[PDB]
């Protein structure tokens, strides 16, 4: 609710939360409500990662959705508890990596706070399923810039080819850190991502994977790094117009599935 409630809500469960904490509580009402009506409409259930103190997860069921609650850190059990007592809720503990993604209802809505830098393996989990409707993530503003980046810049990489692979992808807003408590190091952003129903395309991302692999190689180099062979990339990259020593930043997804193509 602000700084003293989330203190003395912890300190009555013996936690203390400081920047080490390993997570960031939303104190702001207007954020929290910014977040509901991006997840709207409730026309599936809700998966609510990270729930922090149940901020979201209340304002959520007040607006009519379904919630299930997955939380990874065990510490926030006797927390939520509370927080979440008398409210039709489902709350599970848990890491999101391993909760049974191919049991939820297709056209669930995923909505995820993810506070630290390295997001990729989750949304890629989550993403790959093709089960959601609309995916919303509270991530911070680095992550979204690689989830929403252009070629060539220093955000651009394999995540950015991966949500563009299977959603939609819409920066709504950033959250400065005053929004939290304890405030994080860096500015968080809500991402909103909505599918296309396109499923994973393996071989596409052994390649684009492979691409990226070294930051400061060719892409030739870096995909013979791999194992696909010189001289047939040479010849498929002469064959679509790029630089013989294009680098894999400079590559656009429809350029990635021509270069697939051609190795195939």
């Amino acid at each position: 609710a602000s700084p003293q409630s989330v203190r003395a809500l912890l300190e009555r469960h013996g936690l203390f939360a400081d920047k080490r904490f390993g997570q960031n509580f939303l104190v702001s009402e207007a954020h929290l409500r910014r977040i509901v009506e991006a997840a709207r409409p409730f026309t599936g259930p809700v998966f609510e990662v990270g729930p922090g103190l149940g901020a979201l997860t209340r304002a959520l069921l007040e607006a009519g959705a379904e919630v299930t609650a997955i939380e990874k850190d065990l510490r926030l059990r006797p927390v939520l508890e509370e927080t979440l007592s008398g409210l039709p809720v489902r709350l599970v503990f848990q890491d999101a990596l391993l909760y049974p993604w191919e049991e939820v209802p297709q056209g669930s809505l995923l909505v995820a706070n993810l506070p630290y830098h390295i997001a990729t393996p989750l949304v890629t989990r989550l993403l790959k399923t093709g089960r959601f409707a609309r995916l919303v993530f509270l991530v911070q503003k680095e992550v979204a810039e690689r989830m929403t980046a252009r070629p060539k810049t220093p955000a651009y990489g394999v995540l950015t080819l991966r949500v563009a692979h299977h959603a939609v992808a819409e920066r709504l807003f950033d959250l400065p850190p005053g929004a939290f408590f304890p405030p994080p190091k860096v500015w968080s952003s809500l991402v909103r991502l909505t599918p296309t129903g396109a499923l994973d395309d393996p071989g596409l991302f052994r390649l684009v994977e492979a691409a990226f692999g070294k930051r400061r190689k060719t892409l030739l180099n870096a995909l013979a790094a791999a194992g696909y062979p010189k001289a047939r990339v040479e010849e498929a990259l002469r064959a679509l117009g790029l630089p013989p020593r294009v680098r894999a930043e400079e590559l656009d997804l429809e350029a990635f599935r021509r270069l697939r193509e051609g190795l195939e």
